[PDB]
């Protein structure tokens, strides 16, 4: 049984849910956690069906090597806040020092642009969509929490060069839909759509755009993914070039980048576990139904303890041969109460209650792990509606975290809205200049990591801003909105 | 073009084909290489096959961090490992390595795991990269400083369970030679002085080089016993009488080796001859019979009846792609397409349009064939089968040529001067092995590979004797000795 609620200490909540549903164990290299199989195959469907989609769109799967030379890191960097990277340093191998220094990847851009360099010989090499699956590590000296911020994580980085920007724009947000998918579709979280801030977006780029998630425990918002456009700036930087046909003059191919990593898995927990443990989204789960027999007594017998057993194994095949990943728990040990209780720490979305009774009436009990209702169905309907019910679940809970999110996203022109409304846990849509300086105000003003940061500029605008009247909501600015913003204290 | 011969300067040759082919690019950290999407492909249809067969076995898929503190690597009882010193300009509290490999990772949390009787057996894998920063010659595929490979570890209550699946494991490698890859391998135990130095016995699986005259292991499967168990604490309580037992376990790995072995053994002085299971590209298209005066319109028409053709082969599982590139001539494809080593390239002009046929090349062998277009879908899986079958007995017949049997010094030196590998009858003393290995070079001695499952003969205990002859021992075993990477 957990030991803290998700209400009252959310910190304690969190490491018991993980543990004791099995997802992760405790690592004596701080910043960095154990994936039990139990969340490795939650992330292995999340990346199956991203590597797909993007397969099926053309990027092609590579791997570049976790090192990183220190002349690499430092290309064409002249300023020097460029110069001190917080990246792992291998200075020695055994006993013997190094001759040079050589860095973990904390991102593969410096190691793969200069191969696009040689790799782009003419303007029939383009376009060029790679893509890792890969560990990168950043070793910041902040708190890590398991899942959502650590020093070392799994990632997909995929990174793109075309030879007209019309074709790199359209990609970004193909990517970024596919994000947002799976957030939705595999996870049930609701996310927005938007790009960053000036302040706030990818320094070497043009333009970041993203997916924010709501954290309703905390009130906070998390970046779910990224899918930046870098225009031309690295390919500038690493003399990424082709010959025009047409004008024959020296061109620079225009970049994206995205990536998704295993955070995806600490928001699926933030948002939908609960007081008794994981609540797992079902096209995510390891195992989406199990059936526990119930109602075995001292003198059941032994020879009908086998008989339920039977029809419970019965029960399971069935459900396996329809495409249902189901198992069944005959262990003789333990209390029809205790595997309860197990399965619900582990978040399985459906549990099958059998007893003597049920199958003397030819019908189960499924039990919802979301919301506990318990529902009777005749044997003979088991692969009509079982998935179904799986997908009852995906949709309630889908549904329930959107309208959490909507009924905490408030739109608001006033300053004094703006403070109270992030004190009470809310994120908030408001008429924005853009202006760096003026988000670090908003952020100085509103600190009682408490001051609030801008989430993204929402591709779906709450409204239209009037340029002609419309005015930034921070009442010593006074420039004209450029938009609404999406702001809140971030994770 | 290939501007090296594989009987001349065979690495010369190796590093052209890596490159031309495509698999690989060069990189400023000596020993690392960068995995092009050509070399990739192929590591993910063997990852993928053997993750599909540990998974029905039912092992399960893990991640372990790549760090290891220093207490914890230390516990293992001078290693070339990767220490982590420094975050930006902030030295650490305490140095951290890049795991070599994840015992003194994992098994920390198997102790803590096993907690009773009933959580036996504990099945676990791992996809990842380790690093061994070895100062010796690196070589890309063959011997890096960083590879990936998967890492099993299991751990069960009783040692007979264990030595089944070592050799279960075992023969997953020997099929991922033999089926996907078209390579014959030699099954076998290690000697003492070759096994794993931390198990009881280390299984393997050996592969033949012809052009180098070595031989070089191909994926590892170890019987661990108590060692790590006993070393670790990984215990349970026996369920009656309650007496503290130590688990018996396994580790086992498979490595990009793999794809090195493929191209030693496979490709020839045209470039790639990929074994047909794993190439990504199985068949490719290359428009024939454009002429200058080639009007647009039948250049259309030939494009779109061989992009109808492709994607019949696609539909029917066959991985085929067409190459309907203007400024490439159709020569200059099949160049660049046989570097690449697809195993078969389909030649299809406007003569083969006319009579609903076309051609069929095999990279292998280079022989033409004509096939009717109706029979496309049954014609071209069974090639594509007759090729693996090609590969794997030229492969086989090669290596049975240069395996030799003998029970006299003076032949067996003979041999081993011919690239030959030698199987001899042996005592298995470490000693003697020494000087076996000594009294062969004039790293040339000669070193044993494996005591193979299957002996040549039986070893008379009542005759035969060890093959050196300062040995005066009755021989044990035949043993396969060569000279090894
Ligand atoms: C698990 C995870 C995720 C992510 N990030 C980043 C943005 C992003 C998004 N969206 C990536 C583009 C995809 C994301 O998920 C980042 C991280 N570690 C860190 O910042 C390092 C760290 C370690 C300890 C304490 C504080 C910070 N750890
Ligand atoms: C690519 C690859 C493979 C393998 N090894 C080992 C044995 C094994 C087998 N069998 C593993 C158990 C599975 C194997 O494949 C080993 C390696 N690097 C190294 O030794 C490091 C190194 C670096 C530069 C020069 C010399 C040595 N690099
Ligand atoms: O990592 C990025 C940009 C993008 N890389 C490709 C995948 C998606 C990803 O957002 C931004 N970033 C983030 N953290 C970093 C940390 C260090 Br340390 C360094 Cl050197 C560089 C970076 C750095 O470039
Ligand atoms: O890595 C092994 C033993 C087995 N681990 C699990 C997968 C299969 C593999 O053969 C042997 N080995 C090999 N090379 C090593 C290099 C260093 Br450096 C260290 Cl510390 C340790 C080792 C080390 O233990
Ligand atoms: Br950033
Ligand atoms: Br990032
Ligand atoms: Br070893
Ligand atoms: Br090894
Ligand atoms: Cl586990
Ligand atoms: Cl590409
Ligand atoms: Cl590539
Ligand atoms: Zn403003
Ligand atoms: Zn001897």
């Amino acid at each position: 049984g957990l030991e803290a609620t998700k209400e009252d200490n959310l910190p304690d909540w969190y490491s018991q849910v993980i543990t004791k549903g099995e997802m992760i164990e405790y690592y004596d290299v701080s910043g960095c956690y154990i994936l039990r199989h139990w969340s490795f195959a939650i992330w292995k469907a999340i990346r199956n069906w991203f590597d797909a989609e993007i397969t099926r769109l053309g990027v092609k799967e590579c791997y570049f090597p976790i090192f990183v030379s220190r002349a690499a890191l430092e290309r064409e960097k002249t300023h020097i806040a460029d110069f001190a990277p917080e990246v792992a340093w291998v200075t020695k191998s055994g006993d013997s020092e190094l001759a040079e220094p050589i860095a973990v990847r904390p991102t593969s851009e410096t190691v793969m642009y200069p191969a696009y360099a040689k790799w782009i010989q003419s303007y029939r090499d383009l376009p060029i969509r790679l893509n890792q699956w890969n560990n990168v590590v950043r070793w910041e000296f902040k708190h890590p929490q398991p899942f959502l911020r650590t020093r070392e994580f799994l990632w997909q980085e995929g990174h793109t060069a075309f030879a007209t920007q019309k074709e790199a724009d359209e990609e970004v947000l193909t990517i970024l839909d596919l994000y947002a998918k799976v957030y939705t579709d595999l996870l049930a979280i609701p996310v927005v759509k938007g790009r960053k801030t000036e302040k706030e977006k990818f320094a070497g780029g043009d333009y970041t755009t993203t997916v924010e998630a709501y954290i309703s425990a905390s009130g906070r918002a998390i970046q779910g993914a990224t899918s930046h456009h870098l225009g031309q700036n690295f390919s500038r930087m690493f003399d990424i070039v082709y010959e025009h046909p047409e004008t024959k003059e020296k061109e620079y191919v225009f970049q994206n980048s995205w990536g998704i990593t295993t955070r995806t898995i600490g928001v699926m927990i933030m948002v939908h576990a609960d007081n008794q443990g994981l609540v797992l989204p079902p096209r995510v789960a390891c195992i989406q139904v199990v059936i526990v027999p119930c109602g075995i007594t001292a003198t059941t017998t032994d020879d009908e303890r086998r008989r339920l057993y039977e029809s419970c194994r019965e029960l399971e095949q069935t459900f396996v041969k329809a495409g249902i990943r189901c198992e069944g728990d005959y262990r003789d040990n333990y209390s029809p109460g205790w595997k309860y209780n197990h399965w619900e720490l582990k978040g399985v979305p459906v549990r099958i209650e059998l007893g003597f009774k049920d199958l003397q009436n030819d019908q189960f009990v499924a039990v919802r792990r979301d919301n506990g209702a318990k529902q009777t169905i005749k044997r003979a309907q088991a692969t009509v509606e079982m998935p179904k019910l799986l997908e009852t679940i995906h949709t309630s809970m889908y549904e329930r975290a959107e309208r959490d999110l909507q009924s905490h996203t408030k739109l608001t022109k006033q300053w004094a809205e703006f403070l109270q409304f992030l004190e009470t846990k809310n994120i908030i849509m408001a008429p924005f200049c853009g202006e760096i300086s003026c988000e670090d105000r908003i952020k100085a003003e509103s600190a009682r990591a408490m001051g609030a940061k801008s989430l993204c500029i929402p591709f779906e605008q709450p409204a239209k801003i009037d340029p002609k009247v419309d005015k930034c909501v921070h009442p010593a600015c006074g420039r004209v909105a450029k938009f609404y913003t999406l702001f809140g204290r971030s994770y």
